[PDB]
């Protein structure tokens, strides 16, 4: 089926049948018989890998069948490397096993120091544990890799809760735009992409415009099912994402990934104008770059939520004294730094104790009245929160036989930074500018969401103001 | 003048000028010309350089020379590596640069080379990334340690505030003896071993029983004053500390660093009962653990008093509200889980306030009253706190001056082969040298503990002064 936009969604992109020319592919079964390859496998190959042949010395080399044969016999899912002269030109060759198929990836030996990888490491140690902010190793971290690749441009992706992410890092050669504060959709990474870069630390592209070398024979004889190419290096890229990249002018892609638990928490993404290719164990060395990040920004979005959680028991101590101290609540709540109306990140709040109503920031009176009447469906239900309906509603409730209620609202979420000062056949969508577009589609009446910590708290305040309240 | 136990926390063993027989040693100047070599550069690299002799292509080869050459061509701290054949068999170049006197040491190589380094690496780098507790970080990586290297035994070093350091983790064979627990003395590892542990990630004994192949010149011609040897891989161990591992049964070593800031937080301390040795390739791929790992204790340290801070004002919020919906200024600090009890780590706790006094866990009252004795030399100390006194670590505020508002927190004390220089050199013989250093002292006072009964005071005097009412 052909992949068009409304089917770039399900577009199977990890059968795609197809690889990269930048080298070539050979897989194999349990036992080790060729099951295909790609046609390509004798342009430096001298060897023919006929679908039904076998591995020999004479093809392939010592080295490599002696690491194949551990790998058929391999205990955990078989995956290794060896760089052994193939012919006349020299090769990376990797392999790995999965499902039940194995397969082998043949790259040509681009004539780095480790120690100069190993130093530079604390350069970005020591640049971030002085600093102590994500954004800033981001940012850090994004300068550092652009130096050690030479990528024209390199960029570090967010991703939210809703899967959209951000550019909330950039380098890039003064002679190309910026892309810095950009909020593309949950779209543009499909599930089944986005699944493979949380498998895949590092994924690389040499060249766009390149030609798809299809492995034959097509489906593998054995299933009769296209073979499964998600663990490999050389496989084929979406046609639908190929037209985006020489639409951006962009003809070379590598991503660096960052991984919280199961999570694809962001990447960093970096193009090249030129086609650009890196070799393979120097991208096992940025593979550990990859855990790296996923490690500090692990604890940070955990050291720093627990910074959030130290300043709103703080504040949350203060209107135990300020509360206490004159005795009607509606004095302590409205105080300006400390209080609702900044103890949880909000554009306006409620305060709601018998008849009297304290709208801080702004007439919310008549918006918690139609709150309050779909709370009359469900009593008991001490808590209601939403995006959309003024569309943010978080609201906590501290006392039952008098209406005893705390209101904080929020607006859509509006664009941080903004800018302002070759298209393709498959429409203009396929551009920075599209993408743009077809988030503020997906956010129109969706304010931004309570975060995990935001209703934490929410819970925390209706829980002194029981025992506050009661007394 | 020879190095005995009264010398030994003084040993120069920076500047030893001697190697392990393993590898050889080269060492050059500013313009590379040779100022020294180890005495066994024959036996393992096919040619011999003299004292004066300029790059002699013959012995290093075209890569290296390209190597040194543009260590030579600029300034700051060098660092860098290679591999080539040298003579019969071929090598890890390892060279670097301190101060203004150059050094290139040489290795065995017995192959993956940029795969194996960075293969190791995503081994234990992933092992940082799987728990939350800084005692399962240690617990763990001691473990994959001991796996990936087979090394008979690893330990896990934490280094307090006295320098003392604490054995926490462990992975022995059955057969050894467990050294779980153990305490030894910040003298164990004297100025001088504790500034190169923390400038230099890993540290690698080859074999203990080893015979110092000393390198000559002895004196480095520019300067008159012998060679530093500080980032240096291959440079001789001390004979105290040698006589102390060969007293373990145990001659081959390995330790990786961990430095939060410029404290050396400590260690893991991989032996071996037999002569072991690592490839640098995978001494790097620790190294750069080393850091990471550094930077994820960073991180589980500061998140872990960031937790108890959030605990303190969480429960200075039960009695805030304990005590202001009564008078009860008593009732509320007394509560088990709430209050002085529990605010900060103590044996013991003891709040006064006129002739009133109640005390937590014990009989505080007499301390307090000489405590306080003592405190009428210079009345104005609101804060007052020491290890030394009965029982015998006081932490003490005052919340009301006019009728001696004070609070206290108690703590208690801290819990047949032999040498040509006493027993000791040995674990037992350091348990008790440290039963003598920490008798009389207890738990130190933490900068947090400190934070905590001033944020407590403060809570206090508003609490008092707002019986205004
Ligand atoms: C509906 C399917 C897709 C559309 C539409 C599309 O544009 N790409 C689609 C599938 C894939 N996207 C893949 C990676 C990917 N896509 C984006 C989308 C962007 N949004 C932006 O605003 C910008 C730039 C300003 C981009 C590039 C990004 C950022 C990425 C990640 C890689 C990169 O940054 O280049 C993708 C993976 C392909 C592969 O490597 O196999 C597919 C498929
Ligand atoms: C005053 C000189 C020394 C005394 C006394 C001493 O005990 N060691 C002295 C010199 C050095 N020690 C060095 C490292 C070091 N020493 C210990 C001592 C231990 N105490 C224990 O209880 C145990 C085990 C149960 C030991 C091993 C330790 C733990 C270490 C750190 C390294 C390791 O764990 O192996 C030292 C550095 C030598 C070097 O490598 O250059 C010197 C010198």
């Amino acid at each position: 089926t052909p992949v068009t936009l409304a089917n770039c969604e399900d577009e199977p992109i990890h059968v795609p049948g197809a690889i990269q020319p930048h080298g070539a592919l050979v897989t194999l079964r349990a036992d080790g018989m060729v099951l295909a390859a790609s046609e390509n496998i004798q342009a430096l190959l001298g060897f023919v890998a006929s679908p039904g042949s076998y591995l020999t010395q004479e093809q392939v080399g010592p080295e490599v069948l002696r690491m194949l044969e551990e790998g058929l016999t391999g205990n955990g899912p078989w995956s290794n490397s060896v760089e052994t002269r193939i012919g006349e030109h020299l090769f990376d060759v990797i392999g790995h096993s999965y499902k039940e198929v194995f397969y082998l990836e043949f790259e040509i030996r681009t004539a780095l120091s480790i120690t100069s990888f190993t130093l530079n490491a604390q350069r970005i140690i020591a640049q971030v544990q002085l600093h102590n902010d994500t954004a800033s190793l981001l940012s850090n971290v994004t300068d550092e890799l652009r130096r050690m690749t030479g990528y024209d441009r390199v960029m570090a992706y967010r991703f939210r809760h809703d899967d959209s992410g951000e550019v909330v890092a950039e380098s890039r050669r003064e002679d190309l735009e910026s892309y810095l504060g950009q909020r593309y959709p949950a779209s543009d990474i499909p599930a089944q992409a986005r699944r493979l870069y949380i498998q895949n630390p590092i994924r690389l592209i040499a060249d766009v415009a390149y030609t798809p070398m299809r492995v034959f024979p097509a489906l593998n004889p054995e299933t009769n099912e296209s073979f499964d190419l998600s663990y490999s290096v050389l496989r084929s890229v979406s046609p639908i994402h190929c037209e985006y990249l020489t639409n951006m002018g962009v003809r070379a892609s590598m991503s660096i990934s960052i991984v919280v638990g199961g999570k694809l928490w962001g990447l960093f993404s970096c193009h090249h104008m030129s086609p650009k290719l890196i070799p393979y164990p120097v991208r096992m060395s940025f593979q550990i770059f990859s855990q790296v990040c996923s490690a500090i920004v692990e604890r940070l979005e955990q050291g720093r939520i627990a910074e959030l959680l130290r300043v709103s028991t703080e504040r949350r101590l203060a209107l135990a004294r300020r509360a206490r101290d004159a005795d009607d609540l509606f004095g302590a709540l409205a105080h300006p730094d400390d209080g609702i109306a900044a103890l949880i990140p909000c554009d306006g709040a409620l305060v709601m104790l018998g008849g009297r109503t304290l709208s801080i920031r702004g007439d919310f009176e008549r918006q918690a009245g139609n709150v309050l009447q779909r709370l009359q469906r469900d009593p008991e239900r001490d808590i209601y929160h939403t995006d959309n309906w003024c569309c943010g509603v978080l609201a906590i409730r501290f006392h039952r036989q008098e209406s005893g209620w705390i209101f904080w609202f929020r607006h859509e979420e509006v664009h941080r930074i903004r800018w302002g000062g070759t298209i393709g056949p498959s429409g203009p969508r396929l551009t920075p500018r599209g993408s743009f577009e077809a988030w503020e589609e997906v956010v129109r009446g969706h304010s931004t969401p309570w975060s995990e910590t935001d209703l934490a708290i929410a819970e925390k305040l209706r829980l002194d103001l029981m025992e506050l309240c009661l007394n």
